[PDB]
C-alpha cells in the first residue's frame, strides 16, 4: 500500500466539480477548488488549475495530474515546515503516510496545530497520541476516515486500509 493508494481510498475520484464534506467546491481525487459558495468562481479556478476551459468536467489524466502535483506540495511543505518538520523525520515509512493524508487534507497550517498529538507522535506514544488526536473536530465530522488514519498512526500498520 502506499499514500497514493491510501488517499485514493480516503478521497475517492469524481470527474466533475462536487461538495465535499464541508460542502466546498472541489474535484478529482479530493482536489479542493475553491472555499467560495459560487460555482463559477469553481469553475474558474479549475479552468485555471488544469489550463482549459473545462466546463467542470476533467478528464482522468487530469485527476491524477492534479493528485500528482498535490501529493507533492503536501510533502514539501511538511518538509518546508519547522514544526512538521522534526516530526515528520522522526517517523516510521507508514506513520510518514499517515501524516502526509492528514496535511494532504487540511494543509499544514491545520496539521501544525495540533500541538499536543504531534509532540506525543515525536515522543512514540501511540496509544496517547491517538486518543488526543480523537478530541478534534476533524474527528468529530469525519469519524470513518480519521479512524484510519489515527489507527494507522497507532499501529505503524495499514490494517485500516486492508
Ligand atoms: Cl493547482
Ligand atoms: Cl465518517
Amino acid at each position: 500500500m502506499n499514500i497514493f493508494e491510501m488517499l485514493r481510498i480516503d478521497e475517492g475520484l469524481r470527474l466533475k466539480i462536487y461538495k465535499d464534506h464541508e460542502g466546498y467546491y472541489t474535484i478529482g481525487i479530493g482536489h479542493l477548488l475553491t472555499k467560495s459558495p459560487s460555482l463559477n468562481a469553481a469553475k474558474s479556478e479549475l479552468d485555471k488549475a488544469i489550463g482549459r476551459n473545462t466546463n467542470g468536467v476533467i478528464t482522468k489524466d487530469e485527476a491524477e495530474k492534479l493528485f500528482n502535483q498535490d501529493v507533492d506540495a503536501a510533502v514539501r511543505g511538511i518538509l518546508r515546515n519547522a514544526k512538521l518538520k522534526p516530526v515528520y523525520d522522526s517517523l516510521d515509512a507508514v506513520r510518514r503516510a499517515a501524516l502526509i493524508n492528514m496535511v494532504f487534507q487540511m494543509g499544514e497550517t491545520g496539521v501544525a496545530g495540533f500541538t499536543n498529538s504531534l509532540r506525543m507522535l515525536q515522543q512514540k506514544r501511540w496509544d496517547e497520541a491517538a486518543v488526543n488526536l480523537a478530541k478534534s473536530r476533524w474527528y468529530n465530522q469525519h469519524p470513518n476516515r480519521a479512524k484510519r488514519v489515527i489507527t494507522t498512526f497507532r499501529t505503524g500498520t495499514w490494517d485500516a486500509y486492508k
